[PDB]
């Protein structure tokens, strides 16, 4: 109930087929603004901000509570239960792809389909697993985020967007600079300590994994890993564009995949 106000919950469009759009790190629900008009004629669309978004009062961020992703899953489930939604499709980017996987395992009745963008079960490398990051490398990232958050964010934004799309770099920067620096570091630390590999087989919902030509945080092999180990009927949909945030940089192309993936579920 009060969660609906705190996390800026919005329900737009209409229809029997309900879709939840859940943003990732460094953005808020506004990141969906360009894809939204492609969905609202045929779907009731639920949007909300993660508690870590700069568009949420940062004094709600309880570092103790949000020490793991299950706490974010709790917020998502509380929202959907408050809205009395019994069944939906879920589209998650980045940390929200992880939240969606966990949420679908907790509540398989509620999640009829997952669409995962910029998705990984584990970012750190392991003995027989390529996540894309080494321990020493993330240590340096965390240091930079603390030592000079502004400089870190300035360098990260174009790398994340990937494609040379100035408007998208500006827009991602806008929200990245809006994140409280301590919250931003904490969320990054939480993501980097999360390893979902063991639980992927527990996902029952069909899944579409969206893969771009290159993603600075998600090696190509990860999409293949997700397809091999997610427990539901999983396909990989390739977008002919570069970057981690195709909803910002290639919304038309992404909208094609969303319209097709959300046609029946």
């Amino acid at each position: 109930a009060k969660l609906l106000q705190i996390l800026n919950v919005r329900v737009v469009g209409s229809g029997e087929r309900v879709v939840v759009l859940s943003h990732g790190f460094g953005t808020d629900q506004s990141a969906w603004s360009r894809v939204l008009p492609y969905l609202t004629r045929d779907h009731r669309v639920v949007l909300y901000d993660l508690v870590c978004a700069g568009s949420v009062n940062p004094d709600h961020f309880d570092f103790r509570r949000y020490d793991n992703l299950d706490a974010y899953v709790d917020d998502l489930l509380a929202i959907l239960d408050a809205l009395r939604i019994p069944r939906c499709a879920f589209v998650g980017h980045s940390v929200s792809a992880m939240i969606g996987i966990l949420a679908s395992i907790r509540r398989p009745d509620l999640f009829a389909k997952l669409v995962l963008i910029g998705a990984s079960p584990r970012f750190l490398n392991d003995s027989d697993y390529h996540g894309g990051f080494e321990l020493e490398e993330i240590q340096q990232v965390f240091d930079a985020m603390g030592a000079n958050y502004s400089a870190w964010a300035t360098g990260y934004a174009p790398l994340a967007v990937g494609a040379d799309v100035p408007a998208a770099v500006q827009e991602f920067s806008r929200t990245l600079f809006n994140m409280r620096p301590d919250i931003s570091l904490h969320v990054c630390q939480t993501v980097f300590k999360t390893d979902l590999r063991g639980v992927l087989g527990m996902v029952r919902a069909p899944c579409v994994v969206v893969q771009t030509t290159r993603d600075v945080s998600v090696p190509a092999s990860v999409a293949a890993y997700l397809k091999a180990h997610l427990g539901g009927r999983t396909t990989v949909e390739f977008l002919q564009t570069e970057g981690h945030l195709p909803h910002l940089s290639a919304p038309s192309l992404l909208a094609q995949v969303l319209r097709r993936a959300l046609a029946r579920y």
